[PDB]
């Protein structure tokens, strides 16, 4: 899905949370802080949910 290549998003905010997204260039997916504001759809709960629509 178009969904696992969009770029990571910090977005915008102070309700930080730790996301997952899924980077294409190491087919993988990684740790980011989210603000709470402004993202995209890269981005999942835990690793596993992450690997599982990506990898």
């Amino acid at each position: 899905t178009d969904i696992c290549k969009l770029p990571k998003d910090e977005g915008t905010c102070r309700d930080f949370i730790l996301k997952w997204y899924y980077d294409p260039n190491t087919k993988s997916c990684a740790r980011f802080w989210y603000g709470g504001c402004g993202g995209n759809e890269n981005k999942f709960g835990s690793q596993k949910e992450c690997e599982k629509v990506c990898a």
